[PDB]
C-alpha cells in the first residue's frame, strides 16, 4: 500500500494545484470571488480524497480515488465555468 498510495496523493495533489494555476491563467481582478471560491471547493476535494487514500484498505481502489477525484475536480470546473 505505502509507496502506492502516496502516487495517489501526488496524482490529484498536481491537479488541484495545476487547475487553481489555471483558473489564476483565466481570471481577473474583478472575478477573484470566483477564483477564491474554486479554490476553496478545489482544496475540500484535496482533504477529502487524502484522506480516502491515507485510510484505504483496499489497494485496488488507491488507483481509481485518483480518477474519483479528477472527476470531482473537473465537475467542479465545469460548474464555476458557468
Amino acid at each position: 500500500l505505502d509507496s502506492e498510495r502516496d502516487k495517489a496523493r501526488k496524482e490529484v495533489e498536481e491537479y488541484v494545484k495545476k487547475i487553481v494555476g489555471e483558473s489564476y491563467a483565466k481570471s481577473t481582478k474583478k472575478r477573484h470571488t470566483i477564483t477564491v471560491a474554486l479554490v476553496n471547493e478545489l482544496n475540500n476535494i484535496k482533504n477529502e480524497y487524502l484522506n480516502k487514500i491515507v485510510e484505504s484498505t483496499s489497494e485496488s481502489q488507491l488507483q481509481i480515488l485518483m480518477m474519483e477525484s479528477r472527476s470531482k475536480v473537473d465537475e467542479a470546473v465545469s460548474k464555476f465555468e458557468k
